[PDB]
């Protein structure tokens, strides 16, 4: 009619979906290698990051595959098409829970990083990822249990397609019931689980800076008692200022020579502590100065060796968000149109070249993830420079 060769605007959309699956599949097979080759990488939190690069491979295998041939509106068994339609709703179901571990993993590290080797093991990592990809197809499939539109076929529509009998013209919203898009998938099995994880996040940045404090807080109280005790005048005040610091010490000691260091610092306040009790003044004011020999050569090096790894586990936790809150920004669009569609049945349909738009949107998303780590995370970055100076 009016409007352009159909042909036309289709070239240009399965033009770009082909684009991004090339470039989905390549970047999220240098994960799945990087981490098969560096035994650095092999640990639970990048068992997860496979698990999502392989639902992103299999975006650009089939997902977009199976877009391309949805947006053609081909003739099909009802049923049929509703595999086609929704296997990629097991993918970012799939994806939702691998980013929902991935957030749980690095709080579990930061909250009883004493613990954590003993609770998150390899073995249980990979029986959560094979129950989480089962859940995703129960999921993701579940208009194939009979929540779907194939009671209702658009006659009309499949007769001016010369479709056969019991074929319906396979479209999206044909065949898949918007209550199900925006109360089932999107409020329950997306939204809920992303403000799940921002929680998650939440919890993780604010028990870092707790920590990161409660550390400053120790070296303050040291460095402060140590003065209290310089500038005493009896031994009572020496004592209550030694009381103090020796709670401290083994409160900071909760690594052989970090052990050595500690059980000097702890053995000097007893001697100063001995001689306080004995009435000794100015003989425990220069035994509590051997402290400072002591904070100097080692307890300085925990307080710095303490704070670095912190902020390597915000840093990492950073990256970690970084990818959670892309995939919201990818999927959002897609799921705000549906919430339209099904909330606003006055307003116009939102067009055509917006819903490509939103699903093209959607599919990057399988792209972004290697960037993020090549850029975020040095021991991916490295590997994945071996990898292709090596084999490319
Ligand atoms: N909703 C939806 N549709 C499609 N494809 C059909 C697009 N067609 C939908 C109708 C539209 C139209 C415009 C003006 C007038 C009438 C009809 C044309 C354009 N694919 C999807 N994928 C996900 C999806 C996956 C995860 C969350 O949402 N929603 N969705
Ligand atoms: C292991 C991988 C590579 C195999 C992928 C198998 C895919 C391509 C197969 C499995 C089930 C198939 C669908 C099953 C039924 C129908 C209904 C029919 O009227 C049109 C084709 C259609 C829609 C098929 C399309 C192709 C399909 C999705
Ligand atoms: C054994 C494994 C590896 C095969 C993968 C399973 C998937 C891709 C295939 C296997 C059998 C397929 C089904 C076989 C037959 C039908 C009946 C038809 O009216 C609609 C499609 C439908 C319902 C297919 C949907 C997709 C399907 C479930
Ligand atoms: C997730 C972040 C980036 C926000 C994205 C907001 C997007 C998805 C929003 C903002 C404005 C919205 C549009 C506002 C008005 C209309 C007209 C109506 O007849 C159909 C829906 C439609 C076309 C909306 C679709 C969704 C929309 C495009
Ligand atoms: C934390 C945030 C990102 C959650 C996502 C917010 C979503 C659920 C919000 C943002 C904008 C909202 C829409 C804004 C306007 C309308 C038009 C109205 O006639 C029906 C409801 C409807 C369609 C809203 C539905 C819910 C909506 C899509
Ligand atoms: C149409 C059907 C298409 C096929 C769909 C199949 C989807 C299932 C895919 C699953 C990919 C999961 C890969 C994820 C692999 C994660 C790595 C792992 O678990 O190892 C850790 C342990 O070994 C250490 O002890
Ligand atoms: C289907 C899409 C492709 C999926 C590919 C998944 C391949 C995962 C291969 C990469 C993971 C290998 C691994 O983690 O081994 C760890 C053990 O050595 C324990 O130390
Ligand atoms: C490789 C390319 C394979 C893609 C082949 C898909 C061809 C379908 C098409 O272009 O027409 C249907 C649209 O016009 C919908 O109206
Ligand atoms: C593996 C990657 C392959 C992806 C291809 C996706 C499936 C392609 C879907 C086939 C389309 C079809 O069946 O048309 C004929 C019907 O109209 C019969 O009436
Ligand atoms: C291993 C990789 C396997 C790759 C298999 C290739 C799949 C390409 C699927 C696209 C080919 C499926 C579409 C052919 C078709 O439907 O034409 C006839 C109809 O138009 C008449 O109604
Ligand atoms: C955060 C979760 C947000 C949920 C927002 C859902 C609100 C959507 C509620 C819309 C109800 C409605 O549109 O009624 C319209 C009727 O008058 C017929 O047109
Ligand atoms: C967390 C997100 C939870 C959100 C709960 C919001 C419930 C919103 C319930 C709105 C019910 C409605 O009026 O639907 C009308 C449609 O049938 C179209 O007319
Ligand atoms: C926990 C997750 C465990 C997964 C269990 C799945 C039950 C299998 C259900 C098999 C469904 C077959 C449905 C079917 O073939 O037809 C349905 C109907 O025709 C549609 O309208
Ligand atoms: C990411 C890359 C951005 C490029 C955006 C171009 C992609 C889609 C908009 C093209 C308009 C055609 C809509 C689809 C028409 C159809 O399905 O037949
Ligand atoms: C590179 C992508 C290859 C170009 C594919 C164009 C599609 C042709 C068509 O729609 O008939
Ligand atoms: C996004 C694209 C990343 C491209 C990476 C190119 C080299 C990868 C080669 C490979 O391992 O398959
Ligand atoms: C389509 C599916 C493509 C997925 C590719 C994923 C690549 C990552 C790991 C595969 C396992 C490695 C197999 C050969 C190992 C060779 C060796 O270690 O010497
Ligand atoms: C690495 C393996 C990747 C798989 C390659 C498959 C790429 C082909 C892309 C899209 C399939 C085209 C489907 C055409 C729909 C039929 C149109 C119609 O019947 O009207
Ligand atoms: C292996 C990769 C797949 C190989 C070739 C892709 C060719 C797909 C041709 C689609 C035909 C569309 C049609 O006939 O309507
Ligand atoms: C829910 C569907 C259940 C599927 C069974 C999955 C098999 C893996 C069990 C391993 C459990 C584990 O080690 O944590
Ligand atoms: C709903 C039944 C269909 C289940 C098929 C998909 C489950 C795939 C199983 C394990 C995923 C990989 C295991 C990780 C090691
Ligand atoms: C739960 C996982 C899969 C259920 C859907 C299987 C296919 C149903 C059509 C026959
Ligand atoms: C569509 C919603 C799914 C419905 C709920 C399904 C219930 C499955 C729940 C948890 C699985 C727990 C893992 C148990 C492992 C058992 C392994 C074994 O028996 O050998
Ligand atoms: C719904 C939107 C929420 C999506 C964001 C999810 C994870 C990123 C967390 C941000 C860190 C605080
Ligand atoms: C809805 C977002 C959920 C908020 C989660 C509580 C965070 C608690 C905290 O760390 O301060
Ligand atoms: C540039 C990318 C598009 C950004 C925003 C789209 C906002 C409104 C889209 C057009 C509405 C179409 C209509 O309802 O008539
Ligand atoms: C064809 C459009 C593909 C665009 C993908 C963009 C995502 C890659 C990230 C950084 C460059
Ligand atoms: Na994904």
């Amino acid at each position: 009619d009016d409007g352009a060769p159909p042909i036309m605007g289709s070239s240009v959309y399965i033009t770009v979906e082909l684009a991004i699956a090339v470039l989905a599949i390549l970047g999220n097979v240098l994960v799945c290698w990087a981490v098969w080759l560096n035994s650095n990488l092999q640990n639970v939190t990048n068992y997860f990051v496979v698990s999502l690069a392989a639902a992103d491979i299999l975006v650009g295998v089939l997902a977009i595959p199976f877009a391309i041939t949805i947006s053609t509106g081909f003739c099909a068994a009802c049923h049929g098409c509703l595999f086609i339609a929704c296997f990629v709703l097991v993918l970012a179901q799939s994806s939702i829970f691998s980013l929902l571990a991935i957030a749980i993993d690095r709080y579990i590290a930061i909250a009883i990083p004493l613990r954590y080797n003993g609770l998150v093991t390899g073995t249980r990592a990979a029986g959560i990822i094979a129950i989480c990809w089962v859940l995703s197809f129960a999921i993701g499939l579940t208009p194939m249990l009979g929540w779907n539109n194939c009671g209702q076929p658009k006659e009309g529509k499949a007769h001016s397609q010369g479709c056969g009998e019991g074929q319906v013209a396979c479209l999206f919203e044909d065949v898949v019931p918007m209550n199900y898009m925006v109360y089932f998938n999107f409020f329950a099995c997306v939204l809920v689980p992303l403000l799940l994880m921002l929680g998650v996040y939440l919890r993780i940045f604010a028990a870092a800076r707790r920590q990161l404090a409660d550390l400053e807080d120790n070296w303050e109280t040291l460095n402060d008692n140590l003065k209290v005790i310089e500038k005493a005048d009896n031994a009572a005040q020496v004592k209550d200022a030694l009381t103090k610091m020796r709670a401290a010490a083994l409160d900071a000691q909760k690594m052989k020579d970090f052990r050595h260091g500690f059980d000097i610092l702890v053995g000097q306040i007893d001697d100063a502590l001995k001689l306080a009790n004995e009435g000794k003044v100015k003989e425990a004011q220069a035994a509590a100065e051997q402290l400072k020999t002591t904070r100097n050569a080692y307890i300085q090096k925990y307080l710095e060796r303490a704070r670095s790894t912190l902020q390597k586990e915000v840093h990492a936790a950073k990256s970690a968000a970084i990818i959670a809150g892309l995939f919201a920004l990818c999927w959002l669009p897609l799921h705000i149109i549906n919430c339209f569609t099904f909330f606003c049945p006055d307003c116009s349909h939102a067009p055509l070249w917006l819903m490509y738009l939103a699903i093209v949107l959607a599919h990057t998303n399988s792209v972004v993830n290697p960037f993020i780590y090549a850029y975020r995370i040095r021991e991916f970055r490295q590997t994945f420079r071996k990898i292709i100076r090596s084999h490319v």
